[PDB]
């Protein structure tokens, strides 16, 4: 029913319905304020699960360059969104380039004072099958308070 669900069902991608879905949305975010609207939460989500099995470049740097402005004015379901894109996605498929932006905005939330993307890392690590994987000095730290509740 929804054009986010038809998006997403089994080879139901199409430009001209993501196109007309992304601008409404995106019109709306402007119309109606940052975290004012529901449908532009709807293309957050869907974001955080098409991208996890259709990566594209330029959709990934809409959704988190979205998601960050959100963040900062202090409406965290995009970045909540883009964390478990992360999580999910690089289980699915490891990119290092997309692992670095994990880093980058993983220290940027903690630095905020939140946990939710730190946890996301932590439990990426927990789940991942990717070897030597190279972690932030700053990033290694903050990780190091996970141990202790071992
Ligand atoms: C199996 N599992 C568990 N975790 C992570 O480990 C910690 C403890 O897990 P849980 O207690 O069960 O969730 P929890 O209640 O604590 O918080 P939560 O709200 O659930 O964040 C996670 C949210 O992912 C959404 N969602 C769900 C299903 C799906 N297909 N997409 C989703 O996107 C959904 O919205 C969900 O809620 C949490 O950090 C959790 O993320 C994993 N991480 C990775 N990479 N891979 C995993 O196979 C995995």
């Amino acid at each position: 029913q929804h054009p986010s669900h038809e998006l997403l069902k089994e080879n139901g991608f199409t430009q001209h319905v993501y196109h007309k879905y992304r601008r409404r949305c995106l019109n709306e975010r402007k119309r109606l304020g940052i975290g004012q609207s529901q449908e532009m939460n709807t293309l957050f989500r869907f974001w955080s699960f098409f991208l996890r099995d259709h990566f594209n470049r330029k959709m990934y740097e809409e959704f988190r360059q979205l998601s960050v402005e959100d963040g900062k004015e202090g409406y965290r379901y995009g970045l909540e969104c883009l964390f478990r894109f992360y999580s999910y996605g690089l289980e699915r498929k490891f990119r290092p380039d997309i692992f670095k932006d994990f880093q980058e905005e993983t220290v940027k939330d903690y630095e905020a004072g939140q946990l939710y993307g730190l946890e996301k890392f932590w439990a990426f690590l927990k789940y991942s099958k990717t070897k030597n994987m190279e972690i932030e000095p700053k990033l290694q730290e903050h990780l190091s308070k996970f141990r202790r509740l071992e």
